[PDB]
């Protein structure tokens, strides 16, 4: 069955490598924006999460849609934790550029983005060279939506970031103890974390807890071994299953886009449940390539149980339960369940399918 799958993979590295300009045209546009932003005293300190990767694709069955994270550092920051929800937050601070945003104590994403559009919106349109036209209507993040040329598609999205530790609901979070060790999830916790604008429960300004540098970092260096997947006999397939479990979930909510049973169900599931499998199986020989159809499997297996059951840990955040009752209701979580396993018994026809 191994077969089958790395044929899935083959594919798709294909549609990812192949020449396109739409990369430059991306960046062309994104560096207009950068340096117009920070020519506003407010967003001074705006700059690309990666900087030099532009190129993150959330969907992978559609590499003409990108999305790009714009960070703005916000020092002299102190958070307070809304309605126990454990990762949304509001912001309040100890002159600060972003002082024209406050509403009491209380930094105001509304306000924030509403300045972050304005300056695009206008700067988009000094871009004459192309059609670039701003996709509307509210939603904190992704902030802004813009269509360059035709079919092109870039998500911005604006994040603040703390030089400062964790939040107390990460404490026995990132639990990479055994996998990835105690010194390296020390060296990951000294790190910046992020925060987005998100309402629970979609208005309170809230904002959300995001680590995706922390995730990144971990896919790139990501085995017990330090050589891992650096040499023929230490080749892994974590990447693979993680890959397959993100591409499982798109397929399926296309096949349903018309309904709207999988529309609560977004890349963060498949991914947390994911790096909850590696800390169950922190070995490189438990995700050894051969064993790429037998570890797919694994991993289908626990989203599974995760949805009859109706826990998913985040990773980071071990209280927020991502498929409580409140966040996705008993029917979606059945109906995924239902689609995933005839998919696994049948050998999984969707991949073909799109
Ligand atoms: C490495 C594992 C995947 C991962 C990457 C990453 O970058 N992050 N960043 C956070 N932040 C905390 C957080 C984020 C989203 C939600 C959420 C999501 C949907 C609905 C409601 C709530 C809840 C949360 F507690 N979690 C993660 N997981
Ligand atoms: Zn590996």
């Amino acid at each position: 069955g191994a077969s089958k799958l790395r044929a899935v993979l083959e594919k798709l590295k294909l549609s990812r490598d192949d020449i396109s300009t739409a990369a430059g045209m991306v960046k062309g546009v994104v560096d207009h924006l950068l340096l117009r932003l920070k020519c506003d005293s407010a967003f001074r300190g705006v700059g690309l999460l990666n900087t030099g990767s532009y190129y993150e694709h959330v969907k992978i069955s559609a590499p003409n849609e990108f999305d790009v994270m714009f960070k703005l550092e916000v020092p002299r920051i102190q958070l307070e934790e809304y309605s126990n929800t454990r990762a949304y937050y509001f912001v309040k601070f100890k002159e600060n550029p972003l002082s024209q945003f406050l509403e009491g104590e209380i930094l105001s994403a509304s306000k924030m983005l509403s300045k972050f559009r304005k300056i695009i919106k206008e700067e988009i349109n000094d871009i004459k060279d192309t059609d670039v036209i701003m996709k509307r209507k509210r939603g904190g993040s992704p902030a802004v939506t813009l269509l360059i040329s035709e079919k092109i598609s870039v998500d911005i999205t604006l994040a603040l970031e703390s030089k400062s530790s964790w939040p107390a609901s990460t404490q026995e979070g990132l639990r990479i103890q055994n996998w990835l060790s105690a010194k390296v999830r020390k060296q990951l916790r000294l790190k910046p974390f992020y925060l987005v604008p998100k309402h629970a429960k979609e208005q309170e300004e809230t904002w959300r807890l995001s680590f995706s540098h922390i995730e990144k970092e971990i896919l790139n260096n990501h085995g017990k071994s330090k050589t891992c997947c650096e040499n023929k006999e230490e080749k892994c397939c974590r990447k693979d299953c993680l890959k397959l479990m993100k591409y499982l979930l798109e397929q399926l909510k296309e096949r349903f886009k018309d309904k709207k049973h999988l529309d609560k169900f977004s890349s963060y599931h498949v991914k947390t449940a994911f790096f909850h499998v590696c800390t169950q199986n922190p070995q490189d020989s438990q995700w050894d390539r051969k064993d790429l159809g037998l570890c797919f499997d694994n991993c289908v297996t626990y989203f599974l149980q995760c949805l009859r059951t109706e826990k998913l840990e985040n990773y980071f955040i071990p209280e927020f339960n991502l498929f409580s009752s409140n966040l996705i209701d008993k029917r979606s979580k059945e109906f995924l369940t239902k689609q995933i396993e005839y998919e696994r018994n049948n050998e999984f026809p969707v991949f073909d399918e799109f």
